[PDB]
């Protein structure tokens, strides 16, 4: 059986914390995926369930024990919490701290301000699901774990309302490495090194994150709008970047032009990049710049 190595630690599936079966009860579902559904789940505590197909391959298997391994290992507030597995039974779970928020795209498109709600969220919100994820990403960081995959799809947030935390909450690109193809690459989130030579290090992090800057603070829009994958590729190659998001203050979009630098030598890694995002929330010019109202 496989094994995952994280810090100085290695572990097994006979380390991953087995749930009894007859103690986890599905309450409804979560919008599943197109592979594995998703379930709000009880064993009283709330968790969400993750499942695996029982019509799956070999690999799949592993993969999936490989995804519990891998957050079962950390620790930190802005990555979910593993609360443990259920591999015994069929079908396969994995049970994951319950993010009532739900994914940060969907939570950013349907809570953007609106002529009902004109207040539902405002320029420090952002700021602070930035700082969540930012924070999720110098864990890993000088923890040496390189993510690959940090997008908004991807992040988690605790509540709908204002006391939400934001986390990282998959994993399944940086297992499917740990071990496909050319048209499921998130290539609009990737450095030229990254999807040109299969490149990966901190700063491949770096850059997605400015591509999520932009996702938050565009409220939930996808990255290079009516541009495909091929465009983008050749876009970014020549220098080309997006433009600032509609009404996004002076500072923040600097953080994301210094993400975007060509040379990852030239990028921040997270310890600046937190540092900046703190002096934006400190900035009253930045965090009184009104969000616009879409009619
Ligand atoms: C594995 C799954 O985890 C959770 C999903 C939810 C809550 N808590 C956890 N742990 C959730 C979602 N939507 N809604 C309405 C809820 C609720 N309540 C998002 N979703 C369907 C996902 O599949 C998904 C997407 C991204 C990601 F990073 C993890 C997950």
């Amino acid at each position: 059986n496989p094994n995952y190595c994280f810090a100085g630690k290695t572990s097994s599936i006979s380390d991953l914390k087995e749930v009894p079966r007859k103690n986890i009860t599905l309450i409804r579902g979560l919008g599943h995926g197109a592979f594995g559904e998703v379930y709000e789940g009880q064993v009283p505590l709330q968790v969400a369930v993750k499942t695996l197909p029982e019509v799956c391959s070999e690999q799949d298997e592993l993969d999936f024990l490989m995804e519990a391994l891998i957050i079962s290992k950390f620790n930190h507030q802005n990555i979910v919490r593993c609360i443990g597995v259920s591999l015994q039974s069929l079908p396969r779970f994995i049970l994951l701290e319950f993010m009532a928020g739900g994914d940060l795209k969907s939570f950013l498109r349907e809570t953007r301000p609106r002529p009902s709600q004109p207040s539902s969220l405002a320029m420090l919100d952002l700021l602070h699901v930035a700082r969540d994820i930012a924070c999720g990403c110098q864990y890993l960081e000088e923890n040496h774990f390189i993510h690959r995959d940090i997008a908004a799809r991807n992040c988690l947030l605790t509540c709908p309302g204002p006391g939400r935390v934001a986390k990282i909450g998959d994993f399944g690109m940086a297992r499917d490495i740990y071990r496909g193809g050319c048209a499921m690459l998130p290539v609009k989130w990737m450095p030229p090194e990254a999807f040109m030579e299969g490149i990966f290090t901190s700063k491949t992090d770096t850059w997605s994150f400015g591509v999520l800057l932009w996702e938050i603070f565009s409220l939930g829009y996808m990255p290079y709008p009516s541009k495909s994958n091929q465009e983008v590729l050749e876009f970014v190659t020549s220098g080309g970047r997006m433009d600032p998001p509609k009404n996004c203050p002076g500072p923040v979009y600097r953080i994301m032009t210094q993400c975007w630098q060509h040379q990852p030598e030239d990028r921040p890694n997270f310890a600046i990049i937190l540092e900046r995002i703190e002096y934006c929330t400190q900035d009253p010019d930045v965090i009184n710049t009104a969000l616009p109202i879409e009619y």
